[PDB]
């Protein structure tokens, strides 16, 4: 595909059987979901945001379709205002900027 | 060019005939900058993201250079830990997702 971007990158993202939207999103350097019924136990991590930092559970070897691509990675779930893609697995699909 | 996503995507930006380097930012609906006086009237705004708010200066018709390419655009002003090139100037240049 060839995204423009005068809307918010919004794409179908899937995951165990879980249709949800998510942001692909070139400014975050992980992926990070507001919840999913995942692999149980979750090593915890702090994140930053713009306004300050936030506490994550992070869940690993995680697979996920991604705007019709699979991949394979640390999704980690907190308090998020919206689904974000971060380069962590935007990386394995090819997604490049172009200008 | 064609950037790839292994790390950052800073890029040199020219502002306040200042030289910076910046984040293209595909999940900021806004651009968002570090302390420096532009020129114009600024009106006070608030935006949000992880971790919570911040608040900024909002500046309007502001010329920016961004990877030597030009753009008029809402520049907003305020304490982010990075700079950020959202999505309001990345339409002026043209810039898109591919993959
Ligand atoms: C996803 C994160 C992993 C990412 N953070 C990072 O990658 C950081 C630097 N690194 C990191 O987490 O590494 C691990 C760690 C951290 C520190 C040390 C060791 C361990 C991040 O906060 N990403 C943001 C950029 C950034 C990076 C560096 C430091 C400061 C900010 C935007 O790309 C990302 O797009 C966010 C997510 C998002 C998108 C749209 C909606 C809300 C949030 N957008 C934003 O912060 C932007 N806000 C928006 O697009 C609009 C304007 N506001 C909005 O819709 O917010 C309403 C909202 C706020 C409050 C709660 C509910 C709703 C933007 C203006 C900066
Ligand atoms: C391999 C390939 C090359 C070129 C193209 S394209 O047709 O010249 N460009 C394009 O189609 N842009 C927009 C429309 C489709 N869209 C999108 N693309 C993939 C996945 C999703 C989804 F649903 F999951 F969200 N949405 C937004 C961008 C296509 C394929």
């Amino acid at each position: 595909p060839q995204i423009t971007l005068w809307k918010r990158p919004l794409v179908t993202i899937k995951i165990g059987g879980q249709l949800k939207e998510a942001l692909l999103d070139t400014g975050a350097d992980d992926t990070v979901i507001e919840e999913m019924n995942l692999p149980g136990r979750w090593k915890p991590k702090m994140i930053g945001g713009i306004g300050g930092f936030i506490k994550v559970r992070q869940y690993d070897q995680i697979i996920i379709e991604i705007a019709g691509h699979k991949a394979i990675g640390t999704v980690l779930v907190g308090p998020t205002p919206v689904n974000i893609i971060g380069r962590n697995l935007l990386t394995q699909i090819g997604a490049t900027l172009n200008f």
